[PDB]
């Protein structure tokens, strides 16, 4: 009872679905050439998929570029409505689980105005792209700033979400981070809102209040109406605490999985799609796929 995913596009299948353009090279032409070859690649990626049994999927944020950039005004809603309806009518068909991240700059809790305004701006390209497939998915942040401490920081979030129109905060889930905002204060944050809690447990491992994966696991799941989905990697050998695995590794990923079952799994490692079919691989001989 558990999917796998990966994260933006694959390496082995040759079609990159994760192109984007400079600032400098913006035009309409060039957004609908290479949000066109993009989605005609995200489709190709969601059959590959599904054939190699990986049902969740991470959307990448470059899929239409600089869409939510003041200078960009492309109707792609409209231009590549077709795509757009056949990539959601695939997803929909074939019980494919969808996820986006758009990073660092969404910092919804900025004490900036104008960055809690760009904030929203790509937060809702992000639904917007979700709403012109036609389905649902989680757009999933981080906290983002801790400037004038914790406390703070937690309630500028909460004032900040509360501003957001109901297409972005009900598709909005937060992640735990490894240098500032734990498990614990994600659920301080959902029991006010209802935000769903994405555990990430490389995160947890580095920046944690205690917990054991199990009861962090489980604290997690009630901030969810449906299959949680949890972020997976590992810590790269050798490097800085934090740094993504270029691989996963079996023997870690089997303990984890051997610890929890009914979630949906994103693999956030350096070789994504090879990843996510050592995880089938795994899950299958386990009977939890
Ligand atoms: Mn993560």
């Amino acid at each position: 009872h558990m999917r796998v995913g990966y994260v933006s596009t694959n390496y082995s299948l040759g079609c990159k679905a994760d192109k984007t353009i400079k600032l400098s090279s913006l035009s309409e032409e060039r957004v609908l050439k290479v949000s066109s070859s993009n989605l005609l690649c995200l489709k190709n990626i969601l059959e590959w998929n599904l054939k190699h049994e990986i049902l969740f999927f991470r959307i990448s944020s470059n899929t239409i570029p600089l869409a939510s950039h003041p200078k960009f005004h492309v109707n792609w809603k409209d231009k590549l409505s077709h795509i757009l309806g056949d990539i959601g009518d695939f997803i929909k068909e074939n019980s494919i689980r969808i996820s986006m991240h758009p990073g660092q700059y969404v910092v919804l809790n900025s004490v900036r105005e104008e960055v809690v305004r760009s904030s929203i701006m790509e937060l809702k390209y992000h639904a917007d792209l979700l709403d012109s497939m036609g389905i649902e998915g989680k757009i999933q942040i981080h906290v983002g700033s801790s400037m004038n401490g914790k406390e703070e920081s937690l309630n500028r979030f909460i004032e900040n979400f509360r501003k957001l129109p109901s297409n972005i905060s009900k598709r909005l889930v937060i992640e735990n981070d490894d240098k500032v905002f734990s498990v614990k204060d994600c659920l301080w944050i959902s029991e006010r809102t209802g935000i769903p809690v994405i555990f990430d447990n490389l995160h947890h491992s580095i920046l944690n209040n205690g917990e054991s994966l199990n009861d962090a696991l489980s604290l997690v799941r009630r901030t969810w109406k449906d299959r949680p989905m949890i972020d997976y990697s590992e810590q790269e050998p050798g490097e800085k605490p934090g740094v993504h695995a270029t691989t996963i590794n079996e023997e870690n990923f089997r303990r984890f999985v051997n610890e929890v079952d009914e979630v949906d799994i994103m693999l956030e490692v350096k070789d994504k799609e090879i990843s996510a079919l050592k995880a089938v691989k795994v899950l299958k001989e386990l009977n939890k796929l």
